[PDB]
């Protein structure tokens, strides 16, 4: 498997894993990277909803940074600062939960630009992302002041660019030669959106949260790579959750985009590379997920899991495992009273021995 | 290792490793385990800063709940309706980033009682924890609401117990025989504390984070289990981040506790068992921290990572490793406009086939 | 998922994960645990063929024990002792590859009986399982007799049970409740056989590695687990083996049995529960096969990956996913061939050992 | 942590781990990756002893292949044909378990030269490395008359190099610029060894098993890298296997090299860097051992865990974890044993695999 190896001293080419930090990115190429992929129960094995994109051009975007997505995101050895374009989809927990987390570590990491948000609205002021935003700065008011003593504030704003949901397929970025539009979802209330990103001929949909809609199959049409929620069977709803065959049934037809649901879409987006994402993927659910799909689809799928990352070159788009460090590292007024700073432990005798060797 | 295997269709009893769900707890034992202890950074190979303490009389508490925690939480199956009283020692992220994946996810999964949060005050209001608990709650006010229109609210809500962080080793808590102190940290700004958990003959401290104070020493005398915090040498703080010699000397002494203050400190304690935490915990760090506490402590000692756990005995002190779940599961006005609701897309033909499987 | 816990102190109840050593087994239960599942080349996801199957009445038996499953074995916290008999399908290293470490390890883990092994002849002695234990035994000739010296040697012996290849679904094992039967395989070159074991009204059935034969769905016929050989798709050998297309198609038709193949066969024997094995298990790989093997089999299926493990009762066959420590340890169950040369070159270590030596002493 | 990243569509310079086939091996650099260092038992976090060797001149080794190390080697991205050169320190089963999966599995990975393999003589014959793989070959007899029918033999080959055990620090290994030289260990019985690798002005040490011997602090002095065995704690024995005090005692200083032990043989080698390995690097040995070592030696130290790595150059020795595929893959660098009897039982699968087999053939 991978690229046939020439030399004993050389290095290993299209290698079957991706490295993350191991590969040029060409000129006209997209890499692809699910840094969360599970539904909002928390597990080791699948964060909640990330993408990360990178494009021939140099530009990186974050698509929606679910809760526990940070440890996938951190392992990439990608610098903070060329990581502070950040959209989100909607404001579940697990889809935005760790902007606290790319924020805050972010700022230690080294990021010296500020973050940048774009997100949806909402029906009101109070259920939109410039209202959310605002709040989760001020949540974190003693993390934000008690940092910014020691570090210049400017890398800790966060210039939020909110548009509006309602909006059908319009474009809520355009600079470099990249375009983000959305469109709406259908999902627990009004706000969340699909994001369509188009750059140098290339189409990746980022389909959020949705029951099935009229929109998605529409606008993302011969995507590149369309993401798109697919659900457990109810089957499964059963056996996992103890659901009535009632609330079970229910679920995969108003609540959630049913694998056979996925498939029709599929079928009518004709993308070059359909992705399913959201559910648990284990050995005991993945293949009824998968079964699903094929009803009303025979294209090319990737049942996503964490990890996984496509190329989309001009002549394939290619599934591969990234195979990433576990023990990550980052890559390259006073707000204390004389009542706590009077608290300090004399330790002058204990650190005295480390200390004399370390200063020569 | 472990206690002899008796019967070929036996149980392996006093087993090397700890399974979360498989051991009855003693009414004279307490369970500690570390869902998080590495600190500035995500990686998957530590959380931010979390324990887990369950008591023989039933109760469980946290105490932290950093970013990346939750993972390592869910792992223990332990039902959402036990895990509802939270307890932070500060307001960084990695001490509280993961409370809104407790809050959102308990509450899909069951809860019935809201969380219940005793944190610190800090020297004005927008500096501790009812300001910083109020405005997450704010921040997530697109879930709070879309999640009401489906299920009580009740969970959803949040009970602060805000506390002084001035006190010199008050009670912040007290009920069915359970007593916590709360007394200050040296860390970043004011607020910060560390806790005393005393049932039952036994006392258990968390640390928190904190430079050496005067505080820990006098309050923690004669813990069953001490945690404290615990930093990489001024060398690893030169290789891994290429810190200049003075930089990386002074983080080791007027911002964070040595490996060997963190000595000098648990001498003074004399604990039954002594924890070190909040260091990245790898093949080429772990070791020099040990020889740093060890040049002033002999004491048993634990060098935590995640899901490292702590049975705390009449007769012993016990350090195991958990062997818990990767693919984890849960174990037991409407906010949409008419706008929306019209682009629902016709899938009946796509799901008849399961539908009429599924309903027979 | 699981059972509902019913107290805050108590064990949560029917978990939804296999813990090994956590279970009592019932007296009307099998456990069956995968401890490999991968094919010929060597990877840390899955170990070469290896099947450890635990009866309710207390005897246990491992059927093929292929380089790597070891790691997997010996975390089971299962006593050496327990895991005295083996039976292999056929003579690739993997399948029995690791027969060295159970032989060695076991041993030092405080085996006390003799390893016991059945496996087929061949065409000609040295085509047997006979000839293949006596001169594995004889190639760690070393360590045996090293070992040995201030030992009782018993735990050191291999008493093999041959039996014909040829035979077509003869008793080679009848012992306390429990039978296994041997029918041929069609594999590399005559020898290979497939097993079924019988015992307290259940049937489980291990495979080993064939192409299509007629053997197999007659005498697998109603088995509560039926384990089978099934293959990476023809087009997965063009990606990952730059294999021509003529030879990627042969691959799925004379050497192997393909997932198409695998389909008709589970058909024909219509048993509670079918286990696919011996394919990477990999995320770009599993899909494309479980679709082939639902072109012609709609019952209950597994497609085996390390760890895997089915919990067979009169009512149901369950799959789950064991979850087992890395760091494992071996778990307690219930002529000197020095010279003088060698010896002399002890060093002198008293003044170094000083200080720990004084402390442990009291 | 590494080099600093310049620019957004650029490679990560001096990354902070290693990504076997990610990295050009310089003309004047050494690498060294731990694919087992795990004592007795079997465990997947710990493969028994096993190193690769990388020199800038393109020549590369393993010196000793423990039980489920394959796992750990077929993850680096080698070509089977760049593997084929093997150093056993001695004849357990936990450092050449796993000979047979490179034999056979680098054999269908495609391996077109014969394994070369260096291992010490014993008191006689039967006791010595010649005569160990003589007879591992008629072991799996089986697979390799099977697998000679359909691919070339040759590669199938095993050219053994025995050298004598007794020898004091001579070569048994002259090519190419690069020497392997040996030295007794005291190790169960007569026959194990230690070796240095001496090429282009570097001296890596591999100790193998052993006793304190006076050998090898005269051999191994000055070495880039000085590998040796360091065992778990008298302590640590009591609570792991309950050996009672006074055995505990005497494995740490008769059969085992103490913690203490290697810090006074790497006091007197002064390696520029010095790796312990053979013990469970767990969570709640691994830190009394490290203590133990620095109770005589200070200079620099790894704690050896399967895929740490060494970057040997003039400037520095730099340890590393490799970070490489769990689910790994190959890399790409006579009459039939069958009778009638057998071929005559394949299954019509024509129908099955009709459909697969119309669409792949367009
Ligand atoms: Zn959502
Ligand atoms: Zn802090
Ligand atoms: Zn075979
Ligand atoms: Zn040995």
């Amino acid at each position: 498997a991978g690229g046939k190896v020439t030399s004993s001293t050389g290095i290993a080419p299209k290698r079957y894993v991706y490295y993350p930090g191991s590969e040029e990115l060409g000129p006209d190429e997209i890499r692809v990277i699910a840094c969360g992929t599970g539904m909002p129960t928390a597990r080791r094995a699948q964060a909640a909803a990330a993408w990360v994109v990178e494009l021939g051009n140099g530009d990186k975007f974050i698509v929606d940074i679910g809760s526990g997505s940070m440890a996938n995101i951190q392992s990439l050895m990608i610098p903070a600062n060329y990581l502070t374009k950040i959209f989100l989809t909607h404001l579940h927990t697990d889809h935005w939960g760790d902007l606290v987390s790319m924020w805050a570590g972010g700022w230690t990491a080294g990021r010296t630009d500020p973050l940048e948000v774009w997100g949806p609205s909402g029906s009101r002021e109070d259920m939109g992302t410039k209202y959310a935003v605002e709040h989760m700065l001020k949540a974190y008011n003693w993390d934000y002041m008690t940092r910014a003593v020691t570090i210049n504030p400017r890398p800790g704003d966060i210039n939020v660019h909110e548009f509006d949901y309602r909006a059908l397929n319009e474009v809520v970025y355009q600079e470099n030669g990249v375009t983000f539009r959305s469109w709406p979802c259908i999902h627990a209330g009004d706000g969340p959106v699909s994001f369509a990103l188009e750059w140098n001929g290339y189409k990746v949909v980022f389909g959020g949260d949705t029951a099935p809609n009229i929109w998605y199959p529409e606008y993302a049409k011969g995507a590149d790579l369309a993401i798109h929620e697919c659900w457990m069977t109810s089957d499964q709803m059963m056996t996992k959750y103890n659901q009535p065959a009632q609330l079970a049934l229910r679920i995969n037809l108003d609540f959630h985009t049913s694998a056979q649901s996925f498939g029709q879409i599929m079928n009518m987006v004709q993308p070059r590379h359909a992705v399913a994402y959201a559910f648990f993927n284990d050995d005991d659910t993945r293949y009824d997920i998968y079964t699903g799909v094929r009803e009303n689809y025979a294209g090319p799928l990737s049942m996503a899991t964490d990890m996984m990352v496509w190329n989309i070159t001009r002549d394939a788009v290619t599934e591969r495992m990234a195979v990433s460090p576990d023990h990550a590292w980052d890559v390259a007024a006073s707000e204390y009273t004389q009542y706590i700073l009077d608290g300090r432990l004399n330790v002058d005798e204990a650190n005295a021995h480390w200390k004399q060797e370390f200063m020569g």
